[PDB]
């Protein structure tokens, strides 16, 4: 009874999950939070958290590795999946990790320095602790590689693209891809003749247009800072406005980077929280700035959804996903009501249902475009890739 | 037989036009190009250009004023219109110029330092040379003031908006407004129950959604640098990408401002020209980068048009205007073909017709949304405001 180990080495943590090959179910999950700080701890399944403070990326994975042998499943690890933040132009699909792949991930690392080097540290450790175990790299960018130059080029001088690699990459590709495949079954659509809009909505949020099974447009750009307004990220912002602010407050681009990336978005406008459940209740309690933060959030989602719809020959479905998209009855309705121009009629009974109802259609019959909620499963998609690649001869 | 004098004091020039009150026709037009430089000249109607080199804003208008008396129409100037680049939150409509208005334009001048101070210099001169002549201020921003907070707020921290005035303003308001009023007659629409998308396309380009006679969304932001890719302007650009470029090339935000504002857009990608007629022929001659510049330009127009459509209850018409929108048979078709998702069928015979055919519908019958070309007339709209305000008692 083989299992697959899914690893995600973020900026400050190592999120892991153990999935059964037979059913793709989660048998174990956890997080090694507080990395590179004098308070590193390992919490599993929401139970008693072990410590091993200020431990490196290699030792933190080694701590989990010992917990796997403690529960007699080290001998059952057949495959290991690694989520990679950035795959540049070099990666269009998931690959088996080899020396070549490590070099290539290290080559595109300058495009996302914080996150990619953490991923490489995660690869390095897992290769040490599991030598005879096949390992797979899954990229957040690879799904958006089917984008045409018109869709990925910026208005900047050509030199920046050809000589520096400045272009749209887009993120949440694994989520967007997974949700898409699932949407073809739920909506009984032909993949080869389909047009979908996927709204991945969480703390990090992006829109993606999927024409005929391929990504044709996505809201995030070279960085996760473009497109939708998010939890702490501002989203689309006038560069002329940013230059003006710099002249007035005396702040530099590095200073404004932190403001835009960590102090903006839902957190920025409301001045309360990045969390929606907080702001939904805050507005319910008559908070003015919380209502405006949500209404702006909703507005910019509808603008991009409808914008991304232009990259389709025909619009068949709009799919909501992510912590917000799966659980927010309000935001979904507000966004859909904001898209009456496309002729969406919402079934509020169906939209009222909590995430426990899983994959579900939330639009009425008279609606021209089908609306649905599909819970994303990035771990499952990484596992499914590893299972597929486990049959390959290298 | 009264006339109206329309003045536009740009960054480097003074564009003027004399319009007849009876028919709103142009009787005289010209430009005082090369302002504040040792080569200032005054060219009228495309005839012999006078000089008066390195002349100030007051003297350059005084040079035109002498040419008006030379053609016996100084005694006929009943009204004078001034185009103002930025009206902040203070101006929602066109006003008669008084001491109060001058103070207020000077108050919002920090929002557009280059252009507003030139406008104030233009007001100052015209007040000197024409003391008993009523003068009107027409703002590029005033039409977009009907925008809701959700549509004009950025994702930035709240403090930047409330304490510094950082918000979307949008431009080409006079064009967008004029084209809208004209679109209600051509499309036989009820203004109080209508939804239009106006694509003002020139060297400076912007989209505007007009719901029920009011602007509800527009592509440009606090500055003319947001939204569509343009002639020399990049348009929408990832701020995370701009910060990354700064770290790599060692350039500052002030340096990148010039790159984004003057070296980007159609000029940036193609590396040839900002002019479309050049690039259309360049692509016809098999130039690769020119084709990509146009295809990107087209792509970003369709993305914003469809994006702005979300701010409408119903989409009735899409209206093309500006040097590009009025004259480009190719770009119009490419953009419309890129919006098949909204069900636009193009009549290519009607789209083939040159601008001489003026206001014209270019979409077929089976098309769900009407497409039309309406030549903008900013001077005429400024005159129509002045005529209206000429009846007022002050
Ligand atoms: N029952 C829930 C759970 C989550 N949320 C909201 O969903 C957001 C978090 O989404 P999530 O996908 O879990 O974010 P991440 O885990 O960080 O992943 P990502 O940001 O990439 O989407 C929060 O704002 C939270 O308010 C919600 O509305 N109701
Ligand atoms: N017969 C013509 C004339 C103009 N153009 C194009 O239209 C653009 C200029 O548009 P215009 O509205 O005249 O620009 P401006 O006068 O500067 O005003 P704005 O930029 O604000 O629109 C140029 O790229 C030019 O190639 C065109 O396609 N065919």
């Amino acid at each position: 009874f083989p299992v697959v180990l899914v690893i995600n080495c973020g900026s400050s943590s190592i999120k892991f999950s153990v999935l059964d090959v037979a059913t793709c179910d989660v048998l174990m999950a956890g997080i090694a939070d507080g990395m590179n700080t004098e308070n590193a701890f390992l919490s599993i399944n929401g139970d008693k958290p072990i410590n091993l403070a200020h431990s490196n990326y290699e030792d933190a994975l080694k701590a989990i590795a010992f917990e796997l042998e403690k529960r007699d499943l080290t001998d059952s690890v057949a495959l290991i999946g690694h989520r990679i933040a950035h795959g540049g132009e070099l990666f269009t699909q998931s690959v088996i990790i080899t020396d070549e792949i490590i070099d290539n991930i290290r080559r595109v690392s300058p495009l996302a320095p914080l996150h990619n080097y953490a991923n490489l540290s995660g690869i390095d450790a897992a290769r040490h602790l599991f030598p005879a175990v096949r390992q797979v790299a899954v990229f957040d960018t690879s799904f958006h590689q089917t984008l045409a130059p018109e869709a990925y080029l910026y208005g900047l001088p050509w030199e920046y693209f050809s000589s520096l690699g400045v272009r749209r990459y887009g993120f949440h590709g694994t989520s967007h891809r997974y949700v898409s495949r699932r949407a073809y079954e739920l909506l009984d659509l032909d993949e080869k003749d389909s047009g979908l809009i996927v709204a991945h909505l969480g703390n990090g949020a992006s829109i993606c247009a999927v024409r005929n099974g391929q990504s044709v447009d996505t809201s995030m750009g070279m960085t996760p800072l473009e497109g939708l307004m998010m939890g702490t990220r501002s989203g689309d912002v006038d560069f002329g406005a940013m230059a003006w602010i710099a002249k007035e407050t005396g702040q530099t681009l590095s200073d404004l980077e932190r403001v835009v990336n960590k102090e903006s978005g839902l957190l920025g406008i409301s001045g309360l929280s990045s969390d929606l459940r907080v702001l939904e209740k805050a507005w319910h309690e008559g908070h003015e700035r919380a209502r405006l933060a949500i209404k702006t959030f909703v507005h910019r989602i509808a603008r991009h959804i409808a914008g991304h719809a232009a990259s389709l020959h025909r619009l068949d479905g709009i799919i909501f996903t992510g912590g917000i998209g799966e659980n927010s009855v309000l935001i979904r309705q507000l966004v859909i009501e904001h898209l009456g121009v496309l002729g969406l009629t919402l079934d509020v009974e169906m939209n009222k249902q909590p995430n426990s109802h899983g994959e579900r259609i939330i639009s009425a019959n008279p609606s021209q475009v089908i609306c649905a909620v599909i819970p994303t499963n990035e771990e499952k998609m990484i596992a499914l890739d590893a299972i597929h690649l486990g049959n390959v001869k290298a």
